[PDB]
């Protein structure tokens, strides 16, 4: 199994993205043994950035790396069809999408017709990012059968017998779940692995969780696993995609600007607490040498 | 009470706003007895268009009347503090905003600071449009209270109590449903009415049932409610935004062109089958002289 | 339209009922002029009653007035058919049921077939107690429709056009909300009254805001209705159904004894706070009349 | 890990305990080597049964083994501390209890309460019965926690994270997954079990399904469990809680009697339906050897 990072976008102080901090965030994952990078994603403020930026946002980690899943998604086809035929000159491993998000009441039938839409220009194979919080709907395991054209699906929901269906009714689609809580128990369970927005910041920790499993050492990846589990909910006290600033810098040394309001960033107290909370399990990383300071 | 119509958006065969439909209908609607228009609300799809069109389709309806809530919000605080602004220039009734949509789990503070930035930069009275099904958030009217700006709220919900709630801790706040279904009981029960998305296409009985409904003839008000509600109930079988445009053309005789996907357009076979739905109703109406034939 | 109180179940101290504080209630309830007591309903505990408990509860009621809608389900079907038959030497309004309780997914077959049951055997007129939340599962106005044997629904739900379509589709129904918040209301759209636990402790108001709305005089209506809102929402801080009986006595002068665990009794520190949020409404009531002191 | 069967109740045709054919089943899975079995739950419809028959439960299976969990739970703290107590004179595993269900909105403090009175009385280990959907309310691992006195948990809920979080927060708690499509995962991920209603019928499927996952051969432990899944929804067409017992006659060759209505027995097209969907399985069951013809 992999872990997938849905990276982060560094926004500069006037609301931009930061390509140059884009880089060194990505080259850094890469070197640090993350499999393979998920670009515009919830983590990187996907629904927040113009096609353009969608666009901009590829090219800078392209710039890194080939191992990328590029999502495409939004309310307006026609921009991500041309995303999804732009992609044709980039050596990735795929293009993505979300379902239509924010309109309630949607029919199967158009929700089918968006998704087998994309997979009809795509010069690559297309990943569901399956998310029913957000989007307000759900492309479950029949549904995707349905469709009939996904390579992958990122199941971000907490319900893993949902995420399992994906499996047993498509049993040659990688399936993904969208979890940092879930790194122990999908390796054990044979899953494919997860796009885990905690791995922008300790990807030390979220790949070893994921060798101690494979090589059956489930109660040291248990125990690993509950300590970032601690820093997930450490991160979801002032809202999470905002703390994943605060916290790459914190773990990785190096700044990775502001999110885009009304994604607010972190107030200096905020982050001073929010320190407060994960600076023991710091400690504990770099005693047990899965961190180097 | 008043009927506001949250106007649909037409969209040209190559999927730009068609301006001179959008001042078609919109004229007609006013001339039916429509008290104001909301631009860019859900209906509109607003959610769908970039910044700049949104500003287009404020234009369009502007060259018919001024009576106008212009909706601005987006997940790109600077384009919705853009749109603000631009504002200035139009003689209006006030601007709009739905919450940031899409992200789950964003707090109370970040969704005030949204709010009161736009507050802070309006050059009109700000509305609130409470949306929890499409947007993942409720603005209810504690909160409402506390961002303290705004002039009036849109809520559309079917739990009249949390729209009550608005008045009972806001004495001064114009309190709006957004459900269709709730025309007759809002002006019984001393609300300002609805901003209502089957006026559209049925402007003439929403302002009869609110009419009936002023007058304590509140049997005959629901009678005609529950026709309307009919008529709600059918336009959902295929998908309620596509079918507003199909509905529109039926019963007021000019179209509205085509939606934007993924909103998709109903199909030959599928406005047959909407069509027959609502057939006796039209039959209804018409002996009810509230349509002609 | 009517007040119906679903009247509190008093408990001695050794947990049996408390028949002569009930009977007092009772008495007074009839007295400050409401309609009907609904007996066995959540106000009164139903589902912690045994069979012989809520027959109990009815003889003792029954003393006082014979203005009674009978709850008698519960998950051993012949247990409800027994006290359905035993009803018949009371001349009493009505027995009800509320759908089979606990169970999650239970067959819309399973359902329809527990009510016709209870209808089939009913020597009195048969009412529909909806309340989703509590029974995890809805029986709406369609599946009203198809049992085809109810005289009346108390609709206990958060979503009035859910309340409506039971009139809607069922235009010979007598359709009540559960809820206090909506007295106001029903009576201003045309409903036929609301089954209101608040009236077991205020009953002079919610008389009062029922006979305002029926004078057309909304805005006094809905001052009153705000007002009994602010006590609804006091008695839910630490719990309605042990608050029903601290405020019982607070306002009436009376005690309804203990609750039955675990269903447990306000603390005296939540008493003191729960005074101290309604003691300001108490003297505005007493100001205005409504209450004597 | 073990398998843990909530056994159920087998009833007679007029509706009392059929101890005799309790007795045959619970010998049936201790022999079939099913580890504990968990009476008066969900499965066993032990909110239908009143004190009295949840003590006869006891009684029955006590004759044929002692590995038991007691559920004496229910809407009358008085009975509920009773069964407790005489529980003193069965040397058994644990007693356990849901939370009270029913009623909405029960507070933290009261329902901690509940459960400590419970733990107060009892002379055994004490065992949570957590199913937020059928209770209405959930006791997490925090507030499991809080109690602290549970030896272990049964997590009716979908969401493996919330089962995990029963043991990252109490180490030393036994924490078991009330789903049948989990086994395979719980396995192999490091829980303790499975409180599975379908090993009632095939208590042969399950204990393999753990065996598989156990010697870490997740690709053939998830085959099975993939297969068992499908009898899992089958059994959910008609409603599984009266499908259990025609499953296990068909599966079992012996067969439950009735349930309790308004739990209701299928009907014979129904049976051959539901035989229909899962003849197939079956098959391929006797093919692996898993069955015997
Ligand atoms: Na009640």
């Amino acid at each position: 199994p992999e872990i997938i990072t849905p990276i982060i976008t560094p926004f500069t102080k006037d609301n931009r993205i930061d390509k140059e901090k884009l880089k060194i965030h990505a080259e850094n994952l890469i070197r640090k043994g993350i499999d393979k990078l998920f670009v515009n994603g919830t983590t990187g403020l996907g629904p927040s950035l113009s096609p353009e930026e969608k666009l901009e946002n590829l090219k800078a980690v392209y710039d890194v790396t080939n191992k990328i899943i590029f999502q495409v998604g939004g309310l307006n086809l026609d921009d991500a069809i041309r995303l999804a035929k732009l992609s044709k000159d980039f050596d990735i491993v795929g293009i993505a999408s979300y379902a239509p998000y924010y309109y309630p009441r949607m029919s199967e039938k158009h929700l089918v017709k968006y998704f087998k839409t994309l997979c009809e220009v795509s010069p690559h194979p297309v990943y569901l990012y399956n998310y029913p919080t957000a989007t307000g709907k759900d492309i479950d395991a029949k549904v995707a059968k349905e469709i009939g054209c996904f390579t992958g699906v990122k199941d971000t929901i907490e319900n893993i017998i949902h995420t399992l269906d994906y499996k047993r009714l498509n049993p040659n689609m990688l399936v993904y779940s969208g979890s940092d809580m879930l790194i122990a128990t999908v390796a054990s369970t044979g899953l494919d692995g997860n796009v885990a927005a905690g791995s922008n910041y300790l990807p030390e920790v979220t790949v070893t969780i994921k060798k101690l499993a494979m090589e059956r050492k489930i109660d040291e990846a248990l125990k690993l696993q509950f300590l970032h589990d601690e820093v997930i909910e450490a991160s979801r006290i002032f809202g999470s995609l905002s703390s994943n600033y605060v916290l790459t810098k914190y773990f990785q040394g190096y700044d990775l600007g502001y999110p885009r309001p009304p994604i607010f960033p972190l107030d200096d107290e905020e982050e001073r607490q929010l320190i407060k909370k994960v600076e023991g399990i710091r400690a504990k990383l770099v005693e047990l040498k899965i961190l180097k300071e």
